[PDB]
């Protein structure tokens, strides 16, 4: 028996293009290319002839194969893209069975309690310098592969370490204080307490909403007030925003304004209901879905790499041109660039050992009860690996990408794949350079630019992050924002209603009834950049205008001001964009006799305002608990449990342990291994045109080489 | 027959042939074809064209009749490009009219015998008109008239010819005005040196055994109020140069501290300046690859087989909700002309005309041959008549269509400019997305309309990118790459003696070489017309006030909004935190807001970002060029203002430009407004740029703010 093609192939994920002129069918799956002509009895894949037993059979207009056409075309070897890895990776993330056996050995501990939840199961990074020496010397680690686990006993945070090698437990550590992230089932468990209370039927029912069952819930963090908020710091506490659901699909376009439950989730109960004025629900149907819309015509447009690809993926291990590097996922921060090296003639100079998202903040600026709070730690209180957003093919990423799937553990200890997880995708970008001399043939090149593309989700925000790796040596990090906006419900209609300039003081009326409250987006970027080396030094370039003492006509000149920035507490500033900031390594030169270096670009542009620091006054807590909002640049010493910018347990917190405490003991940066943070961002004020659904807004930040070679990187290999 | 292969390839077009499928695939800008040998039909974007001549493959080459390229290619089934009926009043003037206004001035009796044209460009009818033929189709009713500025020797004369009648309108000697810099103007220099015993004698000095190997670059002087010792009345240039030593890249060879002065009426070196004599550096430092091999790559077409989304008419274009006209200008390069927004069946303005206004080049050297050294490269030396034609699928995707544009040569006679302008559609990631937890995912995919063109003066080479988003918003980056204008100095590293004072002034990018530090400084004119003539500008300031409405919070983000009502009020820093529009008080959106367009001047740059002109307020090109310090001008429309720098900034004594033109401070509130933006970056100089400059980009916006009711890409309601 055989199949029919056209179901069994969308089916496994491959578009499928006809074209009967020709009377040849196009297959495009990742990095194979597919020509295959009905009853043939050859097909191609990326170039090369591949027998077929069974050929492709027309009948009545229906294609139908072999049932093992996918895996004898797709999985045949001549689509090289994947290769096997023969010596595992150090940093290869847990595998499924990893999770599962770091899982049964803190079971096997007696104190595991049947409640324990699962924060984060992640690899216990081996040492920095051994992991250097397999990438660059292959030699062995010989150190045991190990796992972090760390659980949430009903509210209370356990730290355990599990020898993955020995399978035993190595260490099980309390940590007094700390609040757990917010773990899936809390948001059914609020919704169940909040569908049980008969309070909270009352409380809505005066606000005009009959049918209780049709309030959508939604879990946010508390942040702390030192009381202020009348809430008990000890404990486990979400508060919790409610919407009508009138059936278009988009519950967030019906807030019911000024309601607040407080959920105490151990007691599992609401412990408190904090109420405002009544504004009725903006009730119209705003669905984003296209259910109400004409579907326009559109000519196709593919992006085609008939031949294949010009990286390789080898186990977690990217190789494009002269770029080489491990790609790995974390429940918490989504991806890590690892062991990234730049091949220069021959020899892998190190760039950056370790890069990843630091973590990121959301504050808002409406000080009324439903949104005063509001401030989310996406990837620190919610953890956005776990929240991964599968990429749509062709939408969410170009047609000519590869999609890669990722394990991680969810919060029961099970493993998760997570299916097109990450996007790599090569893509034109301009000239890479061009001199059309008058009269003379020209001289252009192409850009080429290779992107690790990377989506979460958190509740109504959608965050996009590339990781950008031009041919030339410079790497880019771009952030986009899209979603559907946070909107409070308010009385006017239009601008021309009595209570418009009060219902607009903190957002502006992007529909109506509603207003899209103002609020910034704040990225952060941990970067381990080891340039040509791990021994760095902060050195710090500003252009400036110096009165001439040459002589001539000219009164001014423009020179440079040079100088290093030796310790922790200097190197966390603010970026003026007219400046240029160097990661240098005082111990190699280029031909020139300049120390190799990366310029450090936390700012090189945005589609949105952009935020300038925390819009917040000097005297708030969430500004006093997180410091790394108001500078955009730091550098701090390795130290490999230094991984985020607001801390490991932000939730609840009540004093700075991420930036703010890596740098307090201001140490020197002189000739040692340094840890660059970025943060950039934007400050949203709404506007009409990004309602019902935002069009996705960008931001991007660069690092470049900087006389870390001697010549135009891309001019090619010298023929003499 | 005649070989398929020779005539496609002269012609221009891609062949790609697939053994297995045994076809042949053509390309051509909006044509993509499919043949198979033998068959009596092919297919021209999706669509079935009969062939009076199967294509025959004889001795393994394909063959095709002589009748080919016109049966298909021309056949209309590749509708990208419309006949134009009805001519669009700013069509640009074409080789006709350009050779009939030549022979009108010729006619004239004032007119001498070695007379050159700067500029022969169309006197376009007046605005109204031209916005009615656009919306209503009402006809301008004009003779068609071309503006014709001559140089007779030095001299600046501005004459107006009517077309239609064939008369001559008006002649005006311009007093003081200098004339731009004329391609001829580049051989006299070479010429004069190379005849100059003196020259000769000061480059033997140097170190140059045959002066025949000297590659001169003449430049403007500009203006020091004498301190250069140089006569204002005098047609000048200067010349730096260079020696060529055989690897095509003379940029690489400076000769150092010497500076002549050439005189171009009396032609003849009128002053020579020497200082402290450098070796040349000699090293080879080709850029043009014939000294390296290219790693080999896998291919990668960006392809739409069934034509593209926008049909070209004329020079009128179409795409999703955005109609525009596209012309050239041997001054400024491209115009952009009646945009317009179709919302929902109903076209809405959004800028009248859009190009570069003008650019400068400023260096910060106080040496002899750099302390004058400030390109200002559409105004000196006419960027559109430099433009650089398009390398397909390089210099653009192998999706776009390429251009030809014609302009005036400095003789007058029409210059066809091939492959001027690349038009195309690229995919920007997602347009929106929203992933609800455990729901079905909604996504859709971002396209924005590219309209790119790329000029080369002397070292430098510019692109331009005007970028239509279909949601509304406009982008317009100006990328730079080319090659670096270096100094020689005698350092070879960081550790010889001069190393430091060598550095000074720029990065040491090669042995003996230093890349001297300088802005690009980008001026745009953007003539917006917010959904009307009428606008005004508000500001939107993101501000941190105390909290007065109770709960924790001690403060809460608010916004300061105020119109800013007059032009010098207008001239402004930008503040990126900040929000700025350009409003049309006269209609809001469904919400009561007034429909505007957010002004972006500064968003985004791959170098150091200029703040402001580097240089301090008593510098001379500081005075001249007033443009270069604020990154936002808005001023009141007027026909004759469309220079940042001035009409004739050729060692211009004051400023003609943007200082001039908002130095009365006129009223901004509710009439027809002009946006001018600056953006620029300031270039310190590494290895990683020499011998050929990695392209560096920056990027402007001009997004839709309250202009629609929604998100304008959802579609048309059912
Ligand atoms: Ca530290
Ligand atoms: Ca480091
Ligand atoms: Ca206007
Ligand atoms: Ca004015
Ligand atoms: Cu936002
Ligand atoms: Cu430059």
């Amino acid at each position: 028996h055989m199949v029919p093609m056209d179901k069994t192939l969308k089916e496994f994920g491959a578009d499928v293009q006809w074209d009967d002129y020709a009377q040849l069918f196009t297959l495009i799956k990742d990095g194979a290319y597919v020509k295959v002509k009905p009853g043939a009895q050859t097909a191609i894949v990326n170039g090369q002839p591949l027998a077929l037993q069974v050929p492709v059979v027309m009948k009545d207009n229906k294609a139908w194969v072999s049932d093992t056409f996918i895996n004898d075309v797709f999985q045949s070897g001549l689509d090289q893209t994947f290769q096997v890895e023969k010596r595992p990776h150090p940093l290869n993330a847990l595998t499924a069975d990893e999770i599962k056996q770091a899982v049964e050995i803190v079971k096997a501990s007696a104190d595991f309690k049947p409640n324990t939840r699962f924060t984060e199961i992640s690899l216990l990074p081996p040492d920095k310098e051994a992991v250097w020496a397999f990438a660059l010397e292959n030699k062995p680690v010989d150190q045991p592969r190990k796992a972090d686990v760390i659980m949430l006993d009903g509210k209370h945070i356990i730290e355990a370490v599990v020898d993955l090698q020995n399978n035993k437990l190595l260490s099980w550590q309390p940590i007094k204080d700390a609040h757990g992230m917010v773990l899936l089932d809390d948001f059914a468990s609020v919704q169940n307490i909040i569908n049980n209370s008969e309070e909270f039927a009352a409380a809505v029912k005066k606000r005009g909403i009959t049918d209780a069952k049709k309030v959508i819930t939604t879990p946010l963090t508390v942040g702390y007030f030192d009381g202020k908020d009348g809430l008990k710091q000890d404990a486990r506490l979400l508060k919790v925003i409610s919407y009508l659901d009138v059936g278009d699909g988009n519950y967030w376009a019906h807030p019911i304004e000024n309601l607040v439950a407080v959920v105490d989730l151990e007691q599992k109960k609401i412990v408190k209901i904090e109420e405002g004025p009544v504004v009725p629900v903006p009730m119209t149907a705003r669905p984003f879905d296209g259910r109400d819309r004409v579907a326009p015509a559109v000519k196709p447009m593919q992006i085609i790499e008939p031949e294949g690809k010009n990286y390789t993926i080898t186990g977690d291990m990217i190789h494009w041109r002269n770029w080489d590097f491990h790609l790995s996922m974390n429940s918490r921060v989504g991806p890590m660039i690892s062991t990234v090296t730049y091949n220069d003639n021959g020899t892998k100079r190190k760039v950056m050992y370790e890069g990843s998202l630091g973590g990121m903040i959301v504050p808002y600026g409406d000080p009324d009860i439903g949104w005063y709070f509001k401030a989310y730690l996406d990837s620190g209180d919610y953890g956005m690996g776990t929240l991964t957003s599968p990429i749509a093919r062709g939408k969410d990423a170009p047609s000519n990408a590869v999609l890669l799937n990722e394990t991680i553990a969810d919060y029961t200890g099970v493993p998760m794949e997570i299916p097109r997880a990450i996007a790599v995708f090569e893509r034109y970008a301009g000239p890479e350079y061009k001199h059309q001399e008058m009269g003379q043939p020209n001289v252009s090149t192409e850009r080429r630019e290779l992107v690790v593309r990377w989506i979460s989700t958190v509740g109504n925000y959608d965050y996009i992050f590339d990781w950008i790796f031009h041919e030339n040596g410079t790497i880019g990090i771009d952030a986009g924002a899209t979603g559907i906006e946070a909107v409070k419900g308010v009385k006017a209609k239009t601008m021309h209603d009595e209570t418009a300039k009060d219902d607009t003081r903190y957002g502006t009326l992007i529909d109506h009834n509603i207003v899209g409250t103002t609020h910034q987006h704040i990225y952060n970027f941990r970067l381990d950049l080891d340039v040509d080396g791990e021994n760095n030094s902060l050195v710090a370039m500003d252009p400036v205008v110096k009165p001439n003492t040459a002589g001539g006509p000219r009164t001014s000149t423009m020179q440079v001001n040079q100088y290093n920035i030796g310790n922790e507490q200097d190197a966390a500033q603010k970026f003026d964009p007219g400046t240029i900031r160097l990661l240098s390594n005082p111990n190699k030169e280029n031909r020139m006799g300049n120390p190799v270096s990366y310029q450090i670009i936390p700012y090189a542009g945005g589609t949105h305002p952009v935020a300038k620091g925390a819009q917040f006054a000097p005297d708030e807590w969430i500004y006093h608990r997180l410091s790394f909002m108001d500078k955009q640049l730091w550098v701090t010493r390795y130290h490999p449990g230094e991984r985020f910018p607001e801390g490991k347990y932000p939730n609840r917190s009540t004093h700075d342990t991420g930036l703010g405490q890596y740098s307090k003991d201001n140490e020197s940066l002189d000739n040692t291994d340094a840890v660059v943070w970025m943060t950039t961002g934007t400050t949203h004020v709404a506007r009409a045109e990004e309602w019902p659904i935002m069009p996705t807004e960008w931001v991007h930040t660069l690092l470049k080489p900087w006389n870390f070679f001697d010549e135009t990187p891309t001019l090619g290999a010298l023929k003499k």
